[PDB]
């Protein structure tokens, strides 16, 4: 089978796992652990990292037969161009380019924010700057079903993720946009995702590591 | 004209100026300016970054006709597929997409040390990891002229771009590497790079924002 290793967390490899699931692919994964404080080791990943043939060593990395793929980015585009889950236009293919790297911004700017030691203070700040990334995501989408056009594109999965995280920082964040909350409901009534909810693979919190301030148990 | 907008520094916009350039595209540019300490006047931008139509307003943009486009790799890659700088087989779509995200992962790294306040102090720390990223970088090239295969692609005006910060960073940084140094001067060698590296319009430095602690001015 495939092989995809990434931490025992949801972090940025919640798409690739609902990919995997999604395009009923057969796959294994190797769930390292991180230790606890104060030392959190990372042996069991450090132990193999330059033992695995990867090029540019990383997790999540993804073993698909000869090939050998690390950035999450990569990994995705790799899975859309096998199953056929590109866009099928210029338009689609620009609107997935912008989406895939607009939602890695909006990680990035979770993450960064969840790993301060200042989170507390910095919370509320945070907060007020929800609506108006939400509002864009609102207005891209508009009345589309899907976030490229007309079919589910692993776009899909990289800002189902993304809100769906927002969606579990501020409960209330969707309410004042329907479509959003609608997108929602119809990517986890796919019925592959719907059955993966329920199973004993889905991983849905932890977010982060033991290190966070947030999310991290 | 196509219009590119970005601050009047290199940052991470200098793939795209390159690219632009070696296409023979017609573009105009607007070079944002950023007030000086300890403000930082971002004014030029604000004024108009919602006057634009951007789907999700940024820096860099392309207006291209009708076309508006954000997020640097994915202008990248709108400017590739117009001119055939892809990948051709699947090989090299999953080089090119590994050595995107590689490039932006040690774009960040570099960034997040040089907004450091604490930069002197933590610079020891960071030049004893570029050993090992300029390694992977070379092991991966290997012996081929261009990272995706035996073509120029898109994706070496990335990797020239990410090779020659860390190279201004750290002069000594390739000379372990004879083949990234053969790589360098290969991509300065093509006839509409060299040409622009003597124009008005060259912007090589300062890389970064008055803000930041290196490459500021
Ligand atoms: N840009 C690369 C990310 C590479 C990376 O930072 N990988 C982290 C895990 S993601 C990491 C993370 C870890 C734990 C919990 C959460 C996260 C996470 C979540 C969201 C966004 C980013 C992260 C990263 O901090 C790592 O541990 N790499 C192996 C190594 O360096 O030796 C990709 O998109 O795949
Ligand atoms: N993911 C986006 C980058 C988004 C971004 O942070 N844009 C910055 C400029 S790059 C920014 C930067 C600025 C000056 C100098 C250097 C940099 C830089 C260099 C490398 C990597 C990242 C950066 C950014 O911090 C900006 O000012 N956005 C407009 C806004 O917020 O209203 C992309 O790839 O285009």
């Amino acid at each position: 089978p495939m092989i995809l290793g990434y931490w025992n967390v949801r972090g940025l490899t919640h798409p690739i796992r609902l990919l995997l699931e999604y395009t009923d692919s057969s796959y294994e994964e190797k769930r390292y652990a991180m230790g606890d404080a104060p030392d959190y080791d990372r042996s069991q990943w450090l132990n193999e990292k330059f033992k695995l043939g990867l090029d540019f060593p990383n997790l999540p990395y993804l073993i698909d037969g000869s090939r050998k793929i690390t950035q999450s980015n990569a990994i995705m585009r790799y899975l859309a161009r096998k199953h056929h889950l590109c866009g099928e236009t210029e338009e689609e293919r620009i609107r997935a380019d912008i989406v895939e790297n607009q939602v890695m911004d909006n990680r990035m700017q979770l993450i960064m924010l969840c790993y301060n030691p200042d989170f507390e203070k910095q919370k509320p700040e945070f907060l007020k700057t929800i609506p108006e990334k939400m509002k864009l995501y609102s207005e891209f989408l508009g009345k589309r079903p899907w976030f490229a056009g007309d079919k589910v594109t692993y776009v899909d999965f990289l800002a189902y993720d993304i809100l769906d995280q927002y969606h579990i920082f501020e409960p209330k964040c969707l309410d004042a946009f329907p479509n959003l909350k609608d997108f929602l409901a119809r990517f986890e009534g796919l019925k592959k995702i719907s059955a993966y909810m329920k199973s004993s693979r889905y991983l849905s919190t932890p977010i982060f590591s033991k290190l966070a301030q947030w999310s991290n148990k």
